[PDB]
């Protein structure tokens, strides 16, 4: 019933998507001009990166106004037109609500740093991972960066200031937030300072507030933890909290399984997913604005990944690999389609990262995770059509290498190419939309004779989908245990071509080509 | 065995491959400068299109000198060095030998046009080089009709004159002595003409060809004579001659080609194994020559009228796309630029019995330019890089013999050699690697061909056997997953294994009916162990 359960999401950064005014930086007007593209792509909801005023010491997650638009993205009017036009086209939109902290440049903090009195803004933050404030002559607490002062959530004027910020955007029409850094909200003495029941209480209320005043809207938990730990942040039926949390550990295991030609680890994570509230939905993805993280893997698995996908030391950062999906898969369209299909056929709402629909590469010449944040590539024009501004003058430079450059990889080409990745992606999303079991159906892995072949069913409302996916780079054989479905014919979702009916014991033999995916219905 | 049997051929036009001097026209120096690319690609023999002096009224098949290089392609020296450099790299080269006629600009004919007698008195030996009388065009000079099968500027040579049969031998020898490895011999069915006869395949031409073949066997062993002769296989086999009296080493298997495309649209591979299965037997020395595309339109001459209409509807939706009795489009556009279909037809071409000819540019996925008149849209310049004219010339695009393609889909900015050399998954590297697989397995080149029963016409399956190697090749022609039950009864106890990773599949058992599923357009290349 709820929209976010069946939504395909699409993550972009306004600053990097389309420059509307020639200054080299993406902006809302420019984004507005590309809404038809996003519409026709088949995406349902745009998740925009932080659009708020900031000195950008932590990519604008250090917020210095919660009710503003960063000046070089346009104005609050631009934002309103963007949302009107987005909605006119059947698109939901969400943003990033940074709950735990602000930038040091927030008025609140500039007021707070002036002793206890001259001052109601002193007790918004936590005073005496502590830094000496020159002005106030005290230490302040910061969970994350010295320039990111953690908020005092024990002061309930702050809990209102949060609720207020949320309303500001929800009033304007915004369909949800991805809610950041929520585990670190309250802090006790001699304890974890994460996942504390008091912090959960605030979220339960925050939820119950939007449930009441703004039904339909979406709260999505950015909270980097295993499923078995974030289930907490869904709350309960009686006390709901977040509608959606991410399922992180699938992600690296898709890549790992491709290179191991062994899909065991996918089953291990997916099949052992905990139960969730009836209103809840998992959120999954292949790539995003950060590196491909390897935190939720063994050390030996992490070492395998590095050998497999980061041959160049430059490719490593933090605890992961800072490369785009296409370069990771050696620009192999077969592997690109494969993982995308598997992503789309698993339970959860998938998030697609801007540019991956057309096969974008990365720029390791750029510091610190910026190589996967280059400008979108629209045509073979001057800066990939991203700006009339020359490449040197764009926020990040548009990619021009012989393989992934905008002269070869761009939206216009793939709009005109009958067999482009772009059009493929759009069709596949359409296929997914035509079958509710993808979004709401259950998940049952099935026996293949072969770890390289992953097979599973998705069941809902008397529809049964059979998804078979070869993770090997050559022909594989399987014996699918389809005993439950004897007397049924697996039929091709694309084109309704029927396969042999399951008979006898229902051990169904198959061969598959390299990286093939079979999207089948059972009836 | 002989080299031509296991050879992969590569058809190029010197005038459009590489410009070496900035004039906007391809040439030998330019061609010579790209030999490494061709060597590394994994092709064996280059077939160069007509390179002779000519007024180009018939794309250079109207020859005006058999012992010359066309002035805007270089000099005869350029040619010799090209050939030396080609051989040093392990490449065989062949050229077109147009036997049946010359251009009207050929001095032989400019001499013959002066009647049987010269003005000083001398007897005009050159007059009896061509066929005169009283398809016939009147000459304002000689005051007589001359026989021409093809164009009024393509006067048929008179092959009853034994001086002419020598001129042919002479022309052949000139090139052979320079070291040329063979000819595609053009328009040979139409050599000799009689009364109340077809004027085609007359056993007198076969005499000249047996002679011509005897000449080359004796004086130049190893060289290749390939018959350009546009006929059905049962009818061309004549041109191989017999074991005792040979003629051509190779003939073209024309009908497979349109059927490959047709079967893909129909998702029915019947016509393929019909034609491939009812092929006539050929001499020990003989070999079939097979291909997907070439310098011409995709001809639909050797199919039924209904089959032709079907092909036009499927593959020439726009009327621009039609010409003569075919479709003037490149392979990649034909297949909607779908890499899966491109790889598939190529795999099948490479896996069938015959020596495959590959058309230049297809290895990178080049498109066509239908705004160019008359077949010129599939003869656009090779695309080397994203430089000024695809790297084909420093001359700007509009100054090139034909303009390099620049559309968003197939333009040289997106489709070019340099990009695909750096792309781990490019069509170029795919093509290179796939030839390596074919090279590594002699059953492809030399083995026999047995079709296998699948329960499903969309799944084409066959074996190739030679020297105790047995290859199973399974190919889905459908746009989606397809099931088959392969009759592998003979190979019970054998496990089919992957040519690529040496991945073994389930061992064949019982009755040997082997079930399979295939993805859209998949191809399985297997060894039976
Ligand atoms: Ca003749
Ligand atoms: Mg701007
Ligand atoms: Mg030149």
């Amino acid at each position: 019933p709820e929209w976010y359960k069946s939504a395909v999401f699409y993550e972009l950064s306004v600053r990097t998507f389309q420059d509307g005014n020639g200054d080299g930086k993406g902006d809302f007007p420019g984004l507005t001009s590309r809404l038809d593209y996003l519409k026709n792509l088949g995406v349902d909801c745009l998740w925009l990166l932080p659009w708020f005023p900031s000195p950008l010491r932590d990519d604008g997650y250090d917020v210095a106004d919660y009710r503003g638009i960063h000046p070089d993205l346009g104005t609050l009017d631009d934002f309103k037109v963007f949302l009107r036009e987005a909605h006119a086209r059947g698109l939901w939109v969400i943003g990033d609500l940074v709950t735990n902290h602000t930038s040091s440049d927030h008025p609140w903090f500039q007021a707070a740093r002036r002793g206890p009195t001259l001052n109601e803004y002193h007790d918004y933050y936590v005073w005496s991972n502590w830094t000496l404030d020159e002005q106030a002559g005290k230490y302040y607490w910061h969970r994350f960066f010295a320039s990111q002062p953690d908020l005092n959530y024990d002061n309930p004027k702050v809990v209102e200031e949060l609720h207020g910020a949320a309303r500001f955007w929800l009033d304007l029409g915004l369909d949800g937030f991805r809610v950041d850094a929520v585990p670190y909200l309250i802090e006790r003495e001699g304890t974890s300072c994460e996942n504390l029941p008091e912090t959960h209480e605030i979220l339960k209320g925050f939820r119950a507030m939007v449930d009441r005043e703004y039904p339909g809207r979406l709260l999505l938990a950015e909270a980097f933890q295993w499923p078995e730990e974030v289930v907490e942040y869904f709350g309960t039926e009686a006390e709901p909290e977040f509608h959606m949390c991410f399922n992180f550990p699938v992600m690296p295991r898709l890549y790992m399984s491709l290179k191991r030609e062994d899909t065991s680890s996918i089953r291990e994570i997916m099949g052992r997913l905990p139960k969730i509230p009836s209103f809840g939905q998992w959120c999954i993805f292949l790539r995003n604005h950060d590196e491909l993280t390897l935190e939720m893997v063994t050390d030996d698995e992490r070492a395998f990944m590095y050998a497999a996908y980061a041959p160049d030391a430059r490719m490593k950062i933090n605890v992961g690999i800072r490369r785009r999906l296409a370069p990771l898969l050696d620009n192999d369209r077969r592997r690109i389609e494969l993982l995308n299909t598997v992503l789309l056929a698993l339970p959860g709402s998938p998030v697609l990262y801007y540019g991956d629909e057309i096969g974008m590469g990365d720029d390791l010449g750029l510091p610190d995770r910026n190589g996967v944040r280059t400008p979108m590539q629209w045509n073979a024009g001057t800066s990939g059509g991203f700006s009339t501004a020359q490449p040197s003058d764009c926020f990040f430079p548009p990619i021009q290498d012989p393989v992934y450059g905008f002269g070869r990889v761009n939206v216009q080409s793939q709009l005109q190419d009958p067999s482009s990745l772009l059009k493929w992606t759009a069709r596949q999303l359409e296929l997914r939309r035509a079958h509710p079991a993808f979004a709401h159906g259950d998940l049952t892995f099935i026996e293949t004779g072969n770890p390289a072949i992953l097979a599973f069913t998705r069941q809902y409302d008397g529809e049964t989908l059979l998804i078979v996916s070869n993770f090997a780079g050559n022909a594989q054989a399987g014996l699918l245990d389809l005993a439950p479905f004897v007397g049924r014919a697996p039929v091709t979702l694309s084109g309704a071509s029927p396969l042999p009916v399951v008979t006898g014991n229902g051990q169904y033999p198959v061969v598959m080509g390299k990286y093939d995916y079979y999207w089948l219905r059972l009836n």
